[PDB]
C-alpha cells in the first residue's frame, strides 16, 4: 500500500489506462474488461483490474491536473511494478482543422506548469510520450480505421485562465489539443524510467461552434479506449 | 450546473468546508451536519449541504494540488453564491516541534506553484486568507481548547518533490505544513473576490516519516472540522 | 556597534517603530516617547530610544527600499536583541474606495524585488506579518476609533515604476497600499527568527494624483504612530 | 533572395538535409545526389539541389547553434518553400548504454536556450520532430540494418557549459544525445508551419571522452545520410 | 520640487556627485566646494550646490540600494535638468589582485535585482556607464597620477546575503568590487537619457585580512573625489 | 588541437579578428597581414596568421550567433594563448540618428540569450568589453577621421524575433546596433580571463528597412578593419 492507494504489489497489470474521472475508470472496467475487480478505493479514486483478450489491464482515474495526476503515476511505477501508463482524456481544441471527436495523440506535451523546470535545472525538458507506445496507437488506430493527429498537447494549470492570450499562442505553434496532465505524467515517466502515452478526445472547440450529438462524442471515447487497448497488444509483441 | 458541479444556484451554502478527499467531505456531512443532502456526484467529488447549529453549510471536496482546487472553488465562486472556503486538510510537517495531529492555520501559503506569477506579471504574489476567518478560526479553536499555529503553509505541486533540500529552506523559513492547494485557493479567491482559509491537520512528519493512514486522514480529523465550523459561527456574528 | 549603528547592545528597546523616514524616527520620538534619547547617527539614519507609558520602546529611520531596510533590520535582531520591528510610513493607493490618511495594515507584502526568490530556491515566498502582531494592532485601532484596513502591501523596487499597468493587476488583487520595504523586512525577520509588521498611512493616490507634502509625511500621520505604540503594549499583556 | 541564401523561390526540393559542418553539402551532393546544381554559396554555405533516386532534394549547412539554424531554417521555409527539415550531424551520449556510432532520432530536444520560452510566452514548449519523419527514420533504418533509439536529445547553447552537473540531469532524464540544434530548428517549424527532424550519430561519450576514428566516421556518416533519404522516400510512401 | 526633493528648478548644477551617506555629502560639499549652499533636507537626504575651480557642482547623498538612488536620481534628471550622475561610493573587493583603498571605475554593473529586467522585458540590460563619463575619470586620475581598474561591479540589493556562495562567482567573472546602487543609476541614466558613472573605492574584502590607516583611506576616498571633479572639468571641453 | 580547430599552440598570435562571415578571414588576410599562413580549415572555418605593422595578428571567422562564438573563442583563449579578441561585423540600428556605415564599438552588449544567467546564477551579468580595448578602437577611428559610437549592442538569439515590440524597447534603452554575438564573447572573455571587443558597422535599420551598397558596403567594412588592427597597434602602446 501507498498513503494514496490501497492495494498490494501485483494488485495492478503492468500496464495501466487513467482516465481523469474516477467514474469513468469504472466505465471503463466495465465496458470493456473481463472479470474486472476494484483494486482501489483511496479517497474515492477508483482503481481496477481485469482482462482485455486475456491480456491483464488496469484502469484508474488520476484526478485533475498535474499534481494529482503525478501522485498516482509515481506510486504505480515505484510501488506497483507499473510499466506503461496509457492516459485516456478529453482536451479542447483551438486549431480551426481540429474538429470535436478527433482522435489525439500527445507525441509531446508543452505546459505552464513548473514541474518539469524544477526537475530540469530551470530549462525546457521536452516532455514526451514513449516512442513505441505512440507508434502502437497509430497502428492500433488504423486497424480500427480511426483517424488520429499526432502532435503537441498543452497541459495547462488553470482550466480557467486569467489570461486567455496564450490560446492565440497555442494555435500559432500547432498545439491540438489543450488538457491538464500529459507534461506531468511525461515528466514523472522520464523522472522514473517509465513509459506513458497521452491519448484525448476532443471534447470542446477552445474557441468556435461545432455540433454533434451525444451518441457519437460517445462513440468516439469508446474508439479512443480501443485505440489504447488494442496498441498494448501490440507492444506486447 | 457547471462543468464540473452538477448542482443548481442555491444547492450550496455560502461557506463551503472543502477538504481534498471527496470521502472527507462524506464523512463531515454525516458526522457534523444535520440534514445534509448530497449535491454533487461529478467526477465522484462529493458535495452536501446540511445545518451546523442552524446555521447553512456546505462540504465538498476540492481533489488534489492546486489546478484541481483551483476548478471547484472557482466554480462555486462565480455560479453559486459561495463567499467564503474553508478549506479543511492535512499537511506534512518540517519543523521539529511540530507534531503530528497538530492544527495550523495558513495565514499566508508559499508555494512552488506558477499559477499566482501567471496571475501577477511574474511577480511574488503574498497568497494570504482573509484576516477575519483567520482570527475567526483562532477564536474558534481558543474556545475548544484546542492548540493551533498560526503562519505559513508552503503548497506544493509535487508531493514527490525531487528537491529534497528545499525541506531545509522550508524549515528556514518557519514553514507550519507542506500541503498542496492553499497557494492556489488564496489565489482564486482574490481573482475571483471572495474569501478563504486553509486549516490543517499534520497528518505525517517529512523527516522523522511517522505518519496516519487513509483511514485516518477521512475520518479521524475532528479538532480541526470543529473549528472550520465553529469559526464560521464567529463570522457570522 | 554594526557597520550602520553606532549603538551598543541595550540601547535598543526590543521593539523598534521604523519610519522609512529618519525625520519622522524624530517626530515620533519628540511627540510620543518619554525621556528619549537619540541612539544612532550613522548616515543621519536617527534611531530614539525612550519610553511609551512605562514600556521602553526605539523608534528609527530604515531608508527608503528593500535593500536599505534590510540592512538596518537584520542588524537590529542580530546585534541588538531586538524581537518585533513595527515599519510605520507610507503607501500609495490603488483601489478607488481607498482614501489619503487611510490607515493599513500589511498582513501580507506582495514584491516585484528578487530578495526573497533568492532566499527561497526561486519560489513563491508569501511574506507575511507576524499573526499576534496584525491582530495587536487591529485591536489597538479599535480602541483608538481608527478605522484600518487588513490585507496586502505591495513593495515595489521602483517608486517610478515602468510598468503603469502592474497596477491594474495590483488593484484587480485588491492591493491596499503600493510601498517599498514590508516584504524585505518580512523577510529578513523570517531568516533571521524575529517578528515584524508593516503599517502604513495612504499618503498618496496612484490613480488620482492626490498627494500630502513631504512635511506632511514626516510630521502629521499621528494615527498609525498611535495604534503602533499601543499594540505593543497589547502584545506584552 | 533572403538575407542568407542568396537564391529564387524553386532553387530548393521542399525537402532539404542539413548537416552541422557546412563541408558535408558538397559531400552529401556529390555522394548520394545525382545531377546536383549548386544553389547557394552566400558567407561559404554552399547548397545544392539534386535527386536522389528520382525525388527532388536540397542539401545545405545550417551552421552551429540554435541562432544558426534558426536563420537558415526560416528562411527555407517562410521563402523557398521548403516542408520538411532533416538535421543531420553528431552528437555526445550522457547514457552507459548508448554508444559511439549509436544512431539516434530526436523526437523530442530538451535545451536551456531561450529561444522557445520567448516564443511561448515562458511556459514551456515541448520542442518536437513531425512524428510521421521520426517513423520514416526509424523505418528507413531499420531496412537498413541499423537499430535507431528515439527520444530526447539535449541542444546545448554552450558546447563548453560551466554547469558540469547538468550532465546528470541529462542522464536521469534519460536524454540520448547532445547536440546544438534540435530544439532550435523544431521551434522554428512550429512558429512556421512545416516539419522537422534531427537524426544524430554518437560521436563522442561526454564522460568517458573517447573516440573516435576518421573512418568509422565515415562510415557511420553515410549510414545516416542514408537513413535520411531513404526516410523520406517512405513518407512520400 | 518634487516628492523627495524639496528644491526648485535651477537649484541643481547639471552634474551631481552623490555619495550614499547624506553626512558624506556634507563633507564633500564642505571640502572641495566654494559657497556651498544646502538645497535639499528631505527625509535628512542633504544635497548641496556650490563651485568647483569656478565650475558649478552640486553634491547630494543617494542613500543605500538600489530603490532609493533610484528615486533621487530619477527626479534629479527630470524634474532638476540633470545631466551627469557620478557616484562617488565605497565597495568590497572579491579579488585577490584588488587591494583596500583601490579605486575601481564601474564601466559596467552586474545585479542580481529585478530592475533592468522589468525594464527590459525580462532580457539581459548591460548596465553600463557613459563611455566618455568613464574616459574622463580614467584622464583625471592618470593627471593626480592615482591608478585606477575600469571593470564590472556588482550591485546587490542584500548587503546581508543569505548565499555567500555568489562571491566565488563574482571573482570568477572579474567583478572588481561589490556596492549596491551603480546597476540602478545606470537603468535610470538609460531610462530618462542622461549619462551616468559609478566610482568607488575598496573599503573592505569580501574575503581576506588587509592592513591600511584611517588617514590612508581618507585620502584614497578624497583621491576618488578629486578625479570624479576633475573629470567634470575634462567633459566640459 | 581543439575540436573545432585543428592547429597547435602558437600558430595563433594574442590577437585575433573574428568576422561573422568567414570568408571574410582569407579577405583580411590577403589584404591586410603581410606574411600570411594558413593555421585553421576545420568546417570551412579558415584561420590565418599574419603580421600588421610588425605586429602578428590572427584572424579566424566566428560563425552566426552567440554558441557558434562562443566555442571558437573558449578554444582560443584556453588552448591558444590568445589574450585579445576583436569581433568585427555588421549590425542593424534601431535609432532614427544612427545611420547606415556608422561605426558602433559595443562598451557593453545585452542579449535575449539565456548564456550568462547560466554563467551568473540566474542574475545579470554586465557583458563587457575591455576598456582599454573599447578606448583603442575611438582613438583608432578618429586618427582615421572616423567618429564612432560607443555604448551597448544587442545581441539577439534570433534574427527572426517573433516579439516586434522588443525593438521600441531597445531604441528606449539607447541600443546602438542589434547583432547576435558580443554578449557571447564577453561573456566567454570574463568566464576565460581574456578581454574583448566587439565593433560593427551598420549595415542596416531595422525598422527603415533600407541599405546598402556592396561597394560603399566593402569601403565600410575595410575602414572597420583598418580600425581595429590600428587599435591593437595603440594598445600596444
Ligand atoms: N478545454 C480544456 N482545458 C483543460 N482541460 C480540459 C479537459 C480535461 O478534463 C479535465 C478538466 O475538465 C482535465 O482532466 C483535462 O485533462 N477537457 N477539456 C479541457
Ligand atoms: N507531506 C505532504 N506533502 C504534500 N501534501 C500533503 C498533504 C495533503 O494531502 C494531499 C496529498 O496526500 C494533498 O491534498 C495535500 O494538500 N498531506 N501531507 C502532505
Ligand atoms: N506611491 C508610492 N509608491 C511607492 N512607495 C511609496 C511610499 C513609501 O514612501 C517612500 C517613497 O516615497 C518609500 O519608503 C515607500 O515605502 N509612499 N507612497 C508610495
Ligand atoms: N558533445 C556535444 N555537445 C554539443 N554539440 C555537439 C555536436 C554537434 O557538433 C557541433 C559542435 O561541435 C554542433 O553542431 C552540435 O550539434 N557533436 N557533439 C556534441
Ligand atoms: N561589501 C559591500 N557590499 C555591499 N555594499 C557595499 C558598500 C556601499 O556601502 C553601502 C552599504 O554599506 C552601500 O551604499 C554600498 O554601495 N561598501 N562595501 C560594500
Ligand atoms: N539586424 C541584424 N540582426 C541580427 N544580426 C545582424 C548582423 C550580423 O550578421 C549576422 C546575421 O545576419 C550575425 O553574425 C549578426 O551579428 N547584421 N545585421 C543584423
Amino acid at each position: 500500500a501507498t498513503p494514496h492507494i490501497n492495494a498490494e504489489m501485483g494488485d495492478f497489470a503492468d500496464v495501466v489506462l487513467m482516465p481523469g474521472d474516477p467514474l469513468r475508470a469504472k466505465y471503463i472496467a466495465e465496458t470493456f474488461l473481463e472479470d474486472a475487480r476494484e483494486v482501489n478505493n483511496v479517497r474515492g479514486m477508483l482503481g481496477f483490474t481485469g482482462t482485455y483478450k486475456g491480456r491483464k489491464i488496469s484502469v484508474m482515474g488520476h484526478g485533475m491536473g498535474i499534481p494529482s495526476c503525478s501522485i498516482y503515476t509515481k506510486e504505480l511505477i515505484t510501488d506497483f511494478g507499473v510499466k506503461k501508463i496509457i492516459r485516456v482524456g478529453s482536451c479542447g481544441a483551438v486549431l480551426p482543422h481540429v474538429k470535436l471527436r478527433d482522435v489525439v495523440i500527445g507525441m509531446g506535451a508543452c505546459t505552464d506548469s513548473k514541474v518539469n523546470r524544477i526537475r530540469f535545472k530551470d530549462h525546457d525538458f521536452a516532455a514526451i510520450a514513449d516512442f513505441d507506445m505512440v507508434r502502437n496507437a497509430v497502428d492500433a488506430a488504423k486497424a480500427l480505421g480511426i483517424d488520429a493527429r499526432v502532435g503537441n498537447l498543452f497541459s495547462a494549470d488553470l482550466f480557467y485562465s486569467p489570461d486567455g492570450e496564450m490560446f492565440d499562442v497555442m494555435e500559432k505553434y500547432g498545439i491540438l489539443g489543450v488538457e491538464m496532465e500529459a507534461a506531468g505524467i511525461y515528466g514523472v515517466a522520464a523522472e522514473f524510467g517509465a513509459k506513458a502515452l497521452t491519448i484525448c478526445t476532443v471534447s470542446d472547440h477552445i474557441r468556435t461552434h461545432e455540433q454533434t450529438t451525444a451518441a457519437e462524442r460517445q462513440t468516439t471515447f469508446n474508439d479512443m479506449i480501443k485505440i489504447a487497448l488494442e496498441s498494448v497488444l501490440l507492444g506486447d509483441k
